[PDB]
């Protein structure tokens, strides 16, 4: 089935000593995170880039994260149910508050974590290249070769465009009809890996780190998360559901250059550029282009969305 | 068939000194244990560092074989029955003494061989990247397009995960059925190379060095090996049984991300995390995993394995 | 009495983060372990070397601790009985397990704890240079100059050879009783400051951090301790008893040239190498002879041992 | 059909102008060749070492080839018949000596030119990592699955053992049948890319620079070939054959680790062991094997060869 998306968003300093939070406080939180039974996978981004679009935002290259003193982080967590994830930030509020703190003396802006519905996804199985021969064995003996994907490489080999859009009120379905057909275009584009169309459903209180005001006081208050705060909210997610509609097209792409000329074919292919200017013309906001490098990968959240596995 | 897994254990100097004995007497020691029948080939591995499980243990790496001072060497051969390879060390003693008393100045610790009967195998035949359409020609010709087994390629270009298991005493049947499952489920990762599960039935007194008195002070005594001692041992293998049962839990993977995230379901995937928890309920020790390259190999005892070639 | 020996072994980063810890965690390790009335005292030790035998470990030295990676860590305690050491662990759960986290960032392989039976001691009063007066003075006016020991220099004044032996099954009264008529040879030799021999008698679970499926898990998510771990284990410490029977042989020496030659006599000295002979003809593992620095000291153990102080 | 293999061996000096002379006179020389119609291909060879077989030639390394001061030249052209090769040097011998005293101040040693015949020859047809689709499509739709090839890249992306045997006159029906299953057990190595067996059948006089007295005066006096010698010879190549008989044993193989422990197959694998014995059984001489590299090639040979393209 479809699983619901939570993308937790931070900006951390790019140094040294934030890429060991990397491998010391992630796993951590995915163990945590695991705790739960609708926890089906996760898929964990550093922004590398911005697409220019031209001179459109010159100042922005795909490939700049060595020259940048702030690193984007946009983690994926995939949930058989949204309330799924909101249920396990209250039933592991003491571990997660704690291994969030860890992350703390290099945090500039964040934690915050909108919730997202897949509107739709063509998000294939990721394999390595010593996979594919399991893969087209398995596709032919079930008689499916039509149905074979593209090579996805997991940890660190493929590049994501983030893409986000702000939709009119009133034009959402106008959106997804032809956004949809904006990603069954880019199948024929060389080097797409699949794509998937996110519609924010709301904002995670206790992944925001949003509590009342004897809340917030304990987080500024506390020794290293020692002092955990009582999860009290003001709000429930659907009550921060933002208006007008957020929409994030992810598509991803082997390299930056296949990014850049496949996710260009809504500028530079005539065909492809009509079915484009319907979704042109529904946005308030957008279209803004993140380039991002999946590092660490829950791959399995794969196999619950196709179905199947190997 | 099933062979029967000898594992000599040695420690030595991390110097350019012992890389030259790579391959001036790792070849020799191999050619001489080719002349028993009952061998069917070996694959030799270098420890590149441990899996830290996130901070558990936190001072070690993935990939920290270029800032250890020493190496640790796991030197698998295979055969036909574990007798065979006691055979093989007496009818040969005094030529591999002599080749063993060439690494004597960079040796540490070792020579330690235990012996191992496999429980369960998932052991593909080696092919490398050009000899895969020769593999799923033939598997296409035979009708078997659904076994068509990863692309494991031979000489260092993958990494084994060793995993050190001692399980308590009459819960050998528990962890034996679901070891088998975990590595069932590892099969759906990505980059997984294949699996085997060892079984410790004893350790060999000749490969171990451990004579008695006598031979004792003739291997102290000797100069470079000139003066063999006789090989009298005051044990037989399985009379060093070691007591509770320990299990090694071999897997293969096409790079250290894989091997860290594939490994990793255990924790962080909850359909294997419920599998592995039968396994970890009946450890009085581990699970401690070690990262090892394989060097240098004998590929075709997984074509005894296999019960097929090429 | 003789008390019972708890030898926790880890293996830390050599570098100077962890010898920091030694004086900022190791001190409360102690401090904590002290409330209980059974812990009689330490014997901190740091691997330095390995005895090479001749040339049969020739790539190790007795002092070769300055060019290591890593570190061994042999850390006694002493206790009136083996049930108050695991009595200790459970009512101290929580501080121990946080202290031994501290330590987690520099850890390679470990906690591992095996229990001890003293079967033979001659372990004197660690007095310094200072002290000899008052200790000779002391023994003259007892009448008891017969039996005045020699100056063992306590904080990392004197080496530790600590010698591993596995006996073979019905072999162990043969062990015992020519490894102590090898101890009563050593008091003849230059620098011999005593010596013990250790019978493995368990494993502490909870000194070896070994608990059941959902302990396990919690200490891998928790963040620096914070989040105690239920102390659940699946075994007590008897059944983790290894067989064969492992055998510690301790000995204590002015100097690492004491500890050669004098170690050595079961080599060169004819007479002592006839006893030393049916030590070997019961080993199916070993001599393996660690050279030991033993840095920190609760030495009133030994005022227990002897029923003596100053 | 099988072609006939003329050989050119030169030594030449190991400096950036004799590299300047691979690019600006061998594809003289191939073009001058291209002139006679029973030319059918080349394959030109640099050796690059010595496959060391352990200690045997222990000053020997596979790739030794930024070391020397000389390179060995190994030219192969492929012939229709072996007369078509000498008829063409008679034809073009004034452009061929002309081109081959540009090489002149470089040579070392030779040239020396014997001519082969083809024993034995699995030889597959080369093929780029872009054009194994093709390949292996039109081996699906022709029903030939079974007899896909491996994947051979050419221009210097594999490797070639050149293995030298003298065989005892009258042993040389044992030495064709029993090396012809030695490369038939190849077949199962990985990384083997193809071989075959050449048996030595004469030497070209021409191609070997060996004219009679006077025109061996005309090549030393001759201001860079300006003045062409006399082509007059005092034999013909069959009456230059060597006994007792010359066999190449060819093999190819996708990179030095799968040549060394492919071809180590006959030292550690015992069943082909027993094969490779009864080769060993006919040797006056070997086998010493060489390391190529095949830089410079006419890949429609094997077109001619395999009686097919692409
Ligand atoms: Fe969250
Ligand atoms: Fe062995
Ligand atoms: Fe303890
Ligand atoms: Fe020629």
């Amino acid at each position: 089935p479809k699983p619901y998306v939570a993308i937790n968003m931070v900006e951390v300093r790019n140094d040294p000593k934030t890429l060991e939070l990397f491998g010391k406080v992630g796993p951590k939180v995915c163990m945590v995170t695991a705790r739960h039974p609708g926890f089906v996978g996760f898929q964990n981004h550093v922004q590398i880039g911005v697409v220019p679009l031209g001179t459109r935002w010159g100042g922005a290259k795909m490939e700049m994260s060595q020259e940048m003193h702030s690193l984007m982080l946009m983690q994926y967590t995939f949930w058989k149910n949204w309330k799924d994830h909101e249920e396990m930030h209250k039933q592991n509020w003491a571990n997660l508050f704690r291994l969030c703190l860890q992350c703390a003396d290099q945090m500039i802006w964040g934690p915050y974590e909108p919730l997202y519905e897949i509107v739709y996804a063509n998000m294939p199985l990721n394999t390595e290249m010593t996979d594919f021969t399991v893969m087209v064995g398995k596709k032919f003996a079930a008689g499916e070769a039509v149905s074979i994907p593209p090579i996805s490489q997991p940890y660190g080999k493929r590049v994501v465009a983030f893409g986000e859009h702000i939709v009119k009120e009133g034009l959402e379905n106008q959106f997804e009809e032809y956004a949809i057909k904006t990603l069954e275009a880019f199948r024929s584009a060389p080097g797409f890996l699949g794509g998937m169309i996110l519609k924010e459903i709301g904002v995670s209180p206790l992944g925001s780190l949003q509590l009342n005001a004897k809340g917030f006081h304990q987080i500024l208050e506390t020794a290293n998360g020692m002092d955990v705060p009582e999860p009290v909210t003001i709000y429930e997610a659907p009550e921060f559901r933002n208006r007008p509609q957020r929409y994030i097209v992810h598509t991803e792409w082997s390299d930056t250059n296949a990014l850049m000329f496949g996710l260009g074919r809504v500028l530079i292919y005539p065909e492809v550029r009509q079915i484009h200017d319907k979704v042109l013309d529904t946005l308030v906001y957008g279209p803004y282009i993140r380039v991002l490098n999946p590092m660490m990968e829950g791959t399995y959240w794969r196999e619950y969305l196709n179905e199947y596995h190997l």
